[PDB]
């Protein structure tokens, strides 16, 4: 009799052969009931020429204990399987109908007999591997047929769908997971992001984790093969899984498009976690390292590593490494990297480290803030440097604002206020007036927008230089469940990026219209 | 300074590249200390000449916090890496020398330079694959030269060490993992061992589950390859992650040499676990179905599966089915499989069922004790059946004696006292006198011997019935962690076979002499 659908808010990836179209619970079905067809209308502005197929899957009934509002019994499309985060695994869905030449109308049919109480279906749909990243899916259910009777239909079903690309999805040339997006645009528009390959499992330094770098010349719709950016193999005759690099940090040097790449090297250190063993000193056989490579050419190769640790790290430091994500050049020509060092008494502090002399030598100064972390960088106004940081405490951002390059610190209005977060690395950028089509400064953040968990990544603007964050001016671009980071470069003057770890794949590139932040 | 040397009691897999025979913690090393060459020696009756390699690994130092009386950083052999169970994971491991013809006396060489602290050393034997399984190595490290000094050995390394054979890795035949041994001997000498194969992950029904079944006609020296005994692909068009069948017992007609195996078939119950999911009634669609498939050619071949559920479970109990491993036959004919139910009140209870016309009809009468569930059941005594509970109370398994195959039932005198458990399966069987070498009625038992956690394996002799459990009478096999599960069965006079769940592979068989437990 009544039908519930949901049209989840997750990326549709062009190089997927199954994406989540539409759950469906049918929650009060008699044994024997058939869905006999079901109809989906797309809006009449779609490019239903991208639409490769479209698949109606039947997955079975819910567990007794796990109530009756649930649109899944698991998930029908794995980002962390290594061997298949690109179709339905088979063992939890069954293809019911499937159709290869798309119409605004489709019908779907099923001879499937349904058992007693609730009964999960559900709709894929694949595009095209060359369908624009900027194209949108306006996708609705408009009848269900259940023993040659129209049913009621409920939900909320009315999202606009976006495209993605899973740049990098689990098992991808023999690593177990991908982790850590850092994002920037070269001079010549190029798009390079940056990850850990975390070859063994996901678990965080100290392990067998390369800098991986991913290129894309064509706004993301491309990316060439997996380069390694940085590695440190069998370093001192110590097993590659005592000699992990991984947590980048990159930046484009806007003035020469030198690229640079910062990431954390341990040496040693057991199978256990750097964050808690990392101890002080100054030698790799003490402490972790802060590592350096560049890019002369646009991003193809990269420079041997060079050890910046005697020039920044205090010895009595436990850990100093990059903040995750990417650094900046100011409108003078320094460069900047955020950074975070756990002092003597391991209390983790945010900072920022930068460069007057296009990289050659780099300093640190004061900390922002007490029990900080992650932190990235925007010029918010010249010469003012906006910090943005996980805060232990809790609940939303810390917001600082150094005119010194991080000699003295003081509070931003916007302050454990205005930025929700569950304490987990979030990306902020600076766009010049002249550099985007609405022609005024911005600010772009993005986060797991929530105070719980990691979900709902929404990028954000600020047109007020970030004293208001309207909720009008927010994307939300992934509702399920992922490991939260993300980092947002702009692609041209019109159209931001953001290469974060989603729901669908350990590393996502979407594409998004300014315009569509700010209407 | 003092080097540690540590033997582990686990065994060496016949069909692996690298099995540790020794680990070594060099706990107080200055850097550029060198490990130039250790010496182990052999008993003079081991048979060398089945040695096919020793290797020496560096696996580099210890994390900071993790103190200093560990033997390793890490696992360097996985059981659970579904791309390599085989060799030492090269990540964690750096090959120093490689020996290829083994004397009683063998010298292993390095020049790696130390760090200053913990450096971790192993020794890796590798055998011919048609090692005997019988076949034993007594290996002492008798001389470790640092800085071209002899050093102090220490630590416990007179270990006897046993051979094994991996029947089912982690990720074989493209399954996740392999759980719940049963094992028999055919009226032919054929060893039957029975298990889930776990296609998605290592997580108990319901799930996309099998029953697997491998055969060997040689006493476990060589497995034939996996047969699917019992499977529910899509039934009624329910995906097979919703058709999952496991936990399987597996007995041998002796009258008739027909194979039984009965199984627990959970369809639907959404993605999560039958134990707390199956609930009252008697239905596929309702509750989970206890079913059973036979094999006349000594165990080539397997029925379709037949429906057993209406001759033997009560519509009120949530749950019915086997106890995991094996079930017998009786003096007098009497096929008996152990069983467990959970009543109408969530509270699970160990029995008996049985089939005294060579398994067309089956009974259950009473259960043999509250809060209880995997059960074995060997006749002690002609007439006389003791069933050994797993007991959720914790710390010793429940020991009950039926005359009357479970109308009544009494307390063992062994009962919650003679044998330790954590809460976990274990295996009982018996051995007429007439039968074994040693001319004396047995009871074997096998289990995690621990109160806490899964490891320390043991095969456990009684020549009393079962009222004393004597510790000369016993025999380690697997001292490290593992899920636990193990089946025993008598492969000939002389020889008991063990089929379980071990720290080296998820499927383990091994074969132990009769005179090593009775001495």
């Amino acid at each position: 009799d009544s039908v519930y659908v949901q049209n989840p808010q997750i990326p549709i990836l062009v190089d997927r052969t199954d994406n989540v179209l539409f759950r469906i619970r049918i929650p009060d079905a008699t044994k024997g009931d058939v869905l006999n067809r079901l109809t989906i209308r797309f809006g009449n502005e779609d490019k239903l020429s991208e639409v490769k197929a479209v698949r109606l899957f039947y997955a079975g009934t819910e567990a007794a204990t796990k109530g009756r509002s649930r649109f899944a019994p698991v998930t029908y499309v794995s980002s962390h399987n290594i061997r298949n985060t690109r179709s339905a695994n088979p063992s939890y869905s069954i293809r019911q109908d499937e159709v290869t030449t798309v119409a605004n109308t489709l019908t779907l049919k099923t001879r499937q007999p349904m058992v007693k109480g609730i009964n999960y279906f559900w709709v894929s749909v694949e595009m095209d591997r060359n369908t624009s990243l900027l194209s949108k899916l306006t996708s609705t259910v408009t009848e269900v047929v259940i023993n040659d009777k129209p049913a009621v239909i409920a939900g909320e079903q009315a999202a606009v769908r976006r495209m993605g690309i899973g740049v990098r999805h689990a098992g991808d040339d023999g690593s177990a997971s991908f982790r850590i997006p850092g994002l920037v645009t070269t001079n010549k528009g190029t798009l390079l992001g940056v990850y850990d390959v975390r070859y063994n499992n996901s678990v965080a330094l100290q392990e067998h984790i390369d800098v991986g770098l991913s290129r894309s010349t064509d706004k993301g719709q491309t990316w060439e093969p997996m380069r390694i950016a940085m590695s440190f193999g069998e370093t001192d005759g110590l097993p590659s899984g005592q000699n992990g690099v991984g947590d980048p940090s990159i930046l484009v040097d806007e003035r020469t498009n030198t690229v640079w790449v910062v990431a954390a090297w341990t040496h040693g250190m057991g199978n256990a976690r750097a964050w808690t063993n990392s101890m002080p000193g100054m030698t790799p056989d003490e402490t972790a390292q802060l590592m350096m490579v560049k890019s002369t050419d646009d991003g193809r190769t990269w420079s041997e590593s060079t050890n910046i640790t005697s020039q920044v790290k205090d010895p009595s430091w436990c850990f100093l490494l990059q903040g995750p994500g990417r650094g900046i050049t100011m409108r003078d020509g320094t460069l900047v990297f955020p950074i975070q060092f756990i002092d003597s008494l391991r209390v983790p502090h945010a900072g920022i480290m930068y460069s007057k002399d296009r990289g050659e030598t780099w300093h640190i100064h004061q900390p922002a803030r007490t029990n900080t972390t992650e932190a990235q960088v925007a010029e918010v106004e010249p010469g003012v440097l906006m910090l943005n940081m996980r805060d232990n405490r809790g609940g939303s951002r810390a917001v600082s604002i150094t005119r010194d390059l991080g000699k003295s610190w003081t509070e931003h209005s916007s302050n454990r206020s205005a930025l929700p977060e569950s304490i987990c690395m979030a990306s902020l950028i600076s766009v010049k007036a002249k550099d985007n089509i609405i022609g005024k400064d911005l600010l772009l953040f993005s986060n797991p927008n929530t105070t719980e968990g990691r979900h709902h990544i929404t990028i954000k603007a600020s047109l007020d230089g970030g004293v208001t964050w309207l909720p009008a001016h927010q994307v939300l671009l992934d509702e399920e469940d992922g490991w939260g980071y993300s980092c947002l470069s702009m692609i041209d003057r019109e159209t931001v990026g953001i290469f974060y770890e989603s729901s669908v794949a350990h590393m996502t590139f979407q594409a998004v219209k300014i315009k569509d932040l700010i209407r």
